[PDB]
């Protein structure tokens, strides 16, 4: 409790051309609880070499996962994303289909924790590090060590400082668990989610946060130096804010230092070390495919823009210079190696399809847009 149903999006990283090698992405988001089963399928079989990000969540507090794998489109073969969840009567299988598109400021650094307590002596725990929507760290649960995903993931910190963080985290975890095992007594499962870290805004002003959700609900947050419960009431929230407020501070002194000070300095180190490796402005490539039929005598035009970085992008359906108002822009989804994916669709009558084109705007293009024309 309580329950959210997974949303599933499947998309390739390149145009689909039979025999030619490609990447199958599956993005699974909007779900609660965290317990889930995602497989990429080839011809009904589970593909055993896949990549997945660790479990993360949205501001909603609902979870999302990215999945991907190498694949080769063929006339013959068949690919899917199969998801099982407590909100699903049956595992949803959503095929990837060329012809349907395969249906379904500031920088930030945050540390993510998910704790799953089935009871007192049984509990999963997982945590990771995120630089904006790019995962940069993992946590080795069994040894209490940090997994550095990229060559630049130490991000201009020394080994000696990163050791201290590891140790720090270890104690802290011991803390949460003992603390959470007490508060003990028709039941019995619950979930806890912590999002701790910092935004850095243009001009250099940082903004820490350390916020908790209980069973997918806002529980409490750290707000410019005061732990603050979310409206309930709301007594677990007030009680725990109370413990953290006044039983122990010095932990909040630590936390304050961590999120206002350590965090942004780490974050900027990440940015500095990352620039070296990856990546400059990257041009998207684009392609057309139909999408699912909107009905008899009607077509769905899909326009895919993939592999562009940075994120800011403009995509629209056109007749000439006229924007077509029906255009629906999907969400901008992440690709395997960190670039972006977006698709725009348009539903149109059979005979009015000819002459419509997809226009794509991006920084990397030097003002020379990508134009693609629908043909029959
Ligand atoms: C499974 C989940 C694992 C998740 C970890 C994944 C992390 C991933 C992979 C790695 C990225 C690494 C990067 C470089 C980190 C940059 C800095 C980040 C932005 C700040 C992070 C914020 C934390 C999250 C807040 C934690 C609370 C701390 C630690 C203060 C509490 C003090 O315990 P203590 O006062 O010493 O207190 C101790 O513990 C208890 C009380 O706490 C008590 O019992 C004891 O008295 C004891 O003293
Ligand atoms: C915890 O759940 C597990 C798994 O179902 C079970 O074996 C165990 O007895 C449960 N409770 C406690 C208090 O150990
Ligand atoms: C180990 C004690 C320090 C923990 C600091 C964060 C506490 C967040 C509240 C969690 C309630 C479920």
């Amino acid at each position: 409790p309580i329950q959210r149903t997974p949303k599933i999006q499947v998309y390739s990283r390149h145009p689909a051309e039979n025999g030619k090698s490609n990447f199958l992405n599956c993005y699974v988001s909007g779900f609660h609880p965290s317990d889930i089963e995602v497989d990429l399928l080839k011809n009904g079989e589970r593909i055993e070499k896949v990549e997945h990000s660790d479990l993360s969540f949205s501001k909603d507090w609902s979870f999302y996962l990215l999945y991907y794998t190498e694949f080769t489109p063929t006339e013959k073969d068949e690919y899917a994303c199969r998801v099982n969840h407590v909100t699903l009567s049956q595992p949803k299988i959503v095929k990837w289909d060329r012809d349907m598109g395969g249906g379904g400021e500031h920088v930030s650094f945050h540390v993510i924790q998910i704790f799953s307590f089935v009871n007192q002596s049984w509990a999963r725990g997982q945590g990771s590090g995120w630089l904006d929507e790019l995962q940069t760290h993992g946590w080795d649960s069994e040894s209490g060590t940090i997994i550095f995903l990229h060559q630049w993931s130490k991000g201009q910190f020394s080994n000696e400082e990163l050791s201290d963080l590891e140790l720090l985290f270890r104690f802290y975890l011991f803390g949460l668990t003992r603390e959470i095992q007490d508060h003990a007594s028709s039941k019995y499962p619950f979930e806890v989610q912590v999002k701790a870290g910092c935004e850095l805004h243009s001009g250099g002003s940082p903004e820490g946060f350390f916020q908790v959700a209980f069973n997918g609900l806002d529980l409490l947050s750290f707000q410019q130096t005061t732990w603050v419960p979310s409206p309930g009431c709301g007594s677990l929230a007030q009680s725990v804010c109370h413990l953290l407020n006044h039983q122990y501070e010095g932990v909040t002194e630590t936390v304050y230092n961590l999120i206002r000070s350590t965090c942004p300095r780490f974050l900027l180190g990440l940015l500095d070390a990352g620039k070296m490796y990856v990546h400059r402005q990257v041009k998207p490539e684009a392609w057309l495919s139909s999408g699912p039929s909107p009905g008899p005598g009607r077509l769905q035009l899909v326009c895919h823009v993939s592999g562009f970085y940075p994120k800011p992008v403009w995509v629209m359906w056109m007749r000439g210079e006229q924007e077509q108002q029906g255009t629906q822009l999907g969400d901008i989804l992440p690709n395997a190696q960190g670039t972006w994916y977006l698709r725009a669709t348009l539903d149109v009558a059979d005979g009015e399809a000819a002459g419509l084109s997809c226009r794509v705007k991006h920084s990397s293009l030097e003002g020379q847009d990508i134009i693609l024309y629908w043909h029959h």
